[PDB]
């Protein structure tokens, strides 16, 4: 009766209902239609049909798979419960806020999809060892905490930069494995789930980056230069850390050199989403056409 | 020094990836399965088939519909972009956090559903006048700001109470109209959308209410009695404000008395969702049979 009187006295402007009949930025509606039109749940893909394929894989291949998927789960958990949500208060339109709520939910769907895969293919000990490894891996924890330091900060623009780098770059050291296996006719149903996830992340990265550019272009030329400097500096740090993460996961298998090229290819895409030129020359980003297609 | 060095040192515990193979509270999984299994979009309902019955409605009915729907849109806008989200930080389990991301998203689908209805049935001036009315109505703004004062507060249990009361009580002064109209062959397709929303809100209130109960039972004797007193004080404050809002919406139509019974009926259900006895004797909650039948 009184507890809320102060709040009411300090918020005299009307609270407004979202009006979808009036859209000041057409992009918000285009992305909302795209994302909602692409709704899916992991229960829709028959992962159990990969059991034979999975049992045929070597212990090294299985271990690499558990670790990359656990790393991916951690990134989705962060993005869904902390990332997308941190973007809400800095939205330019109410329709953009609505889009972020869809992004948050689909991230939770993504994270859950990995457990569906594990629960269908792996043993309890394997699952347990995997989650423990993710808590102890220094590089995985470092990339997670670097991104979270920005979501927990007070610069709306840095939150969008961190979010775009996460969505367009950090997931890729992990996405290489299922896409490559898929090109060898292995774990094909699991790859279908991975493609649905990529189809979402691609749009998330594109959209959040678009919003970053709109905000940064409102600043002076000098300020804009500082944000670009910050973006590239953050990319150098994430790349350095991802290289070590990659070596540790893929050295046994011997896939490391190709995964590093894949990292550089996507790092360029991530920068492009933020409106900047790529960092690595094209000749250093070669990706197998069998991966690029099964990726799409 | 890296801008994130300190944050990494102020957060030693590892960041954990959600694991759906280990569920500390089965209710979280049960609710995630129900909510995700109930996914829907307003585009799936053929609202255009209601065009004829809409034009048949009286000026008083159309005006009441526009206003009630805008009020509902306002409440969904708040629940989706501020409410569900404010619950994340105090979740007991990570699976509970996932459920809130789905609730946030579906609240945005609910808000958009009303705009889909408007755009299909109403004129632009009617839509514009409705949103302006919602901005100027003191009772609607009052209930919205009271709820938001708790979401912006620092007491996690109060946020849950405010949320359950909004989901199990504040929506009903509005849900009454489409249920009344559909029993009289008016806006029957629009009523199918309303039922899908109610199907979601009934689970939301049941779930957030359940989490409130778990949390409050972990407190001392004095604190449990204080939260109970707080809950009844707020419920009465909200009911009082709702009476005024209801009279101003339905007096011209003359449906007010039956609507007030519906309010008392749902207020008791909301308190039951929070583990408490109802506030109104059963005999004061006898809504006409036609209304409850329409909900079925
Ligand atoms: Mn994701
Ligand atoms: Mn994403
Ligand atoms: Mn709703
Ligand atoms: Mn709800």
């Amino acid at each position: 009766s009184n507890e809320y009187d102060e709040y009411i006295a300090n918020h005299t402007d009307p609270v407004k209902a979202i009006n979808w009949n009036v859209i000041p930025d057409e992009k918000d509606l285009e992305v909302w239609d795209r994302l909602t039109g692409n709704f899916w749940l992991p229960e829709k893909i028959p992962v159990s049909n990969d059991i034979q394929s999975w049992n045929k894989m070597t212990p090294q291949e299985q271990l690499a798979t558990m670790r990359v998927f656990t790393g991916l789960t951690l990134l989705d958990t962060i993005q869904g419960t902390v990332g997308a949500i941190s973007l809400l208060p800095d939205a330019e339109t109410m329709h953009e806020e609505a889009v972020y709520t869809n992004i948050a939910f689909m991230e939770s769907v993504h994270a859950k999809s990995y457990s569906n895969i594990f629960m269908t293919l792996a043993s309890t000990p394997q699952i347990n060892e995997a989650f423990r490894w993710s808590e102890e891996n220094e590089n995985l924890q470092r990339k997670a905490k670097i991104i979270m330091s920005y979501y927990n900060g007070d610069d709306p623009l840095k939150k969008k930069v961190a979010s775009t780098l996460l969505e367009s770059f950090l997931f890729y050291s992990g996405f290489y494995l299922p896409m490559y296996l898929s090109s060898r006719a292995k774990l094909t149903n699991t790859a279908d789930i991975i493609r649905l996830i990529i189809r979402d992340e691609s749009v998330h990265g594109y959209y959040i980056g678009y919003k970053y550019q709109q905000g940064v272009k409102k600043l002076s030329e000098a300020e804009q230069e500082e944000y670009k400097a910050y973006t590239f500096d953050l990319m150098y740090d994430l790349y350095e850390n991802e290289i070590e993460y990659t070596e540790d996961i893929y050295d046994d298998l011997g896939w490391t050199e190709d995964v590093k090229r894949f990292l550089r290819y996507n790092a360029n895409k991530a920068l492009n989403n933020l409106g900047y030129e790529g960092l690595f020359p094209t000749d250093e980003t070669k990706v197998s056409p069998a991966i690029l297609s099964s990726l799409s």
